[PDB]
């Protein structure tokens, strides 16, 4: 009855709404149910800015699972009058400001966490990977004086992404760092342990960085179940993960598979779901092709039992 | 040339708006300007909220000169929207009583971001005020820490407390039994940048018609300014806020021209004032301070700038 989810990013907090909705859990639930969900959240894009904490993966989670998703009635009037003053919606920038007091009055991002979700009750565990900063960071030519300069992941994508030369990721802390409270537990005690079909470089990937979780990953005797998140067939055939570019990893079902790897050799697959029509083959690893569009949390249900199946869980 | 005016509250603000009105400043210029202006900003009811420092004297003074203040309210800014007020009360959060809006929470997000990376509030103002361009050099009367504490008997439990101007003003409204003031960090507190050279330079000091015991009188506490202001060679005017009322009672003040005027007393003896000025139909009477009784009421930047002149005729400056 016990599913952990490593993710990132929105596509991340899509999948935990199939699982709950798989298995009765928050906003899906009739009556109180026999399964728990724990979600490992990517710290890869936490940041302070403005003078507040701002834990984007986290948040996407809780709201998402909460029924808060930004937000609904949401204005960026605050946003507004910092560009005035020459430099985040409104509603986004309370739990900013309630996250950021409880860590200066020194508790620890799980703890944060767990009593945001108070009011939220997103019907799942969140742990932070790390209650240690461990920020993604891009490195780029920076055309003011042609030097190598480590940039904030957040301030890349939005800022230098596909406008200068992008060399490397670097992940500011991580070697620094430890698994956050109950990660290591979670990975360890699980039925079964699920790759959301998120960015593998991004919001997968850093919570890889975080010295015990890939230790974890390898040796617990849960099955771990990847997400392939490419989708082929779209008008023009898609576009190239800009991610997995700055790594030079084709953007194929194929390609991040080997990125991840076979738990049999030194990765950390046992399975490997592509969308339907797909193909990839690794040693080592079970690939199955089925529909993995979020279209919905029916559809996202379906996944993530392809899933359980494929690693023969009940 | 040179102005210098103590000043707390919305009535600082207006006062203020008089000075420009009358000298051709900030948003009244028309043409080269021959006068400079500097405000010593009460800091007094300077607050840590929520995380973020609010400086409610600095704002109301630089929204007010700068063309962003709420005309209702005369605190925080124009256009005002709460969600984020809202969404505090919705995790059920304390305080829950103090309005923080969504155009004023940017203010104090770029305040306190500076003041953690260790600028000091002088030039964080300053900073904050290349935004508004508000026409004055607005100087709080501090860098450092000076917050004005409330004594009260806590209706909850009859018992005495301590709580902070902020939560004695908004919370309860003064509507809690209050026994005195007590100004903590004021004899700890150095003279702001530029302060003391302002009061002493200046051509003449005005005591704007504030609140005399939360806004102009905390601002005396601070050890350097009240010797400033006595050594000064400026004449020094002050403007009766009577025609607040709660403020004078704790301290056993009445609520007059002439008491508040020998509240702050005379120069000649071991005051601070050279002049005092009333609204009409007033009488007041202090030893060795020049009285004169004239329209007193800020109606309209205009209303004051009268009241500024009357001010400058009455200490003989030109
Ligand atoms: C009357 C005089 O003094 P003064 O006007 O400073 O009174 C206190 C108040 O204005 C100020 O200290 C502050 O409290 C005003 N003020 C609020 N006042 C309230 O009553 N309720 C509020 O929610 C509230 C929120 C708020 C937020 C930011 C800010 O910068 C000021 C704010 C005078 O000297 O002439
Ligand atoms: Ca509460
Ligand atoms: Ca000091």
């Amino acid at each position: 009855m016990k599913i952990t989810v490593l993710v990132g990013g929105v596509g991340g907090a899509r999948f935990l709404l199939g699982v709950q909705n798989l298995l009765g859990l928050g906003s899906f639930a009739d009556g109180p149910s026999k399964h728990e969900l724990t979600a490992v959240v990517n710290i890869g894009d936490d940041a302070w800015m403005h003078g507040v904490r701002i834990c984007p993966d986290l948040d996407t989670c809780m709201y998402t699972l909460g029924g808060g998703i930004g937000h609904r009635n949401e204005t960026w009037n605050a946003k507004e009058e910092l560009a005035a003053y020459g430099v985040l919606g409104d509603r986004d920038l309370a739990t900013h400001l309630v996250r950021s007091q409880m860590l200066r009055a020194g508790y620890p991002l799980s703890q944060v966490t767990e009593a945001l979700c108070k009011r939220w009750q997103p019907g799942a565990r969140l742990l932070p990977a790390s209650d240690e900063r461990s920020e993604t960071h891009v490195v780029i030519t920076d055309p003011t004086d042609g030097e190598r300069r480590a940039i904030h992941f957040q301030e890349w994508w939005v800022r230098y992404r596909a406008k200068v030369p992008t060399h490397s990721f670097a992940y500011v802390g991580a070697d620094q760092a430890t698994a956050g409270p109950g990660v290591v537990e979670a990975i360890g005690d699980a039925d079964i342990v699920l790759l959301a079909p998120s960015n593998p470089v991004v919001s997968i990937g850093p919570i890889l960085q975080i010295p015990g979780i890939r230790g974890a990953l390898r040796s617990t005797s849960a099955p771990v179940i990847g997400y392939s998140p490419i989708i082929a067939g779209k008008p023009l055939r898609g576009m190239a993960d800009e991610c997995l570019k700055v790594i030079g990893v084709e953007s194929t079902s194929q390609a991040v598979g080997e990125f991840f790897g076979a738990r049999a050799g030194t990765g950390l697959l046992d399975g490997w779901l592509v969308h339907e029509g797909d193909h990839a083959q690794i040693e080592g690893v079970k690939v199955k092709a089925v529909p993995l569009l979020m279209t919905d949390p029916e559809a996202t249900a379906a996944m993530v039992r392809a899933g359980l199946d494929l690693a023969g869980v009940s």
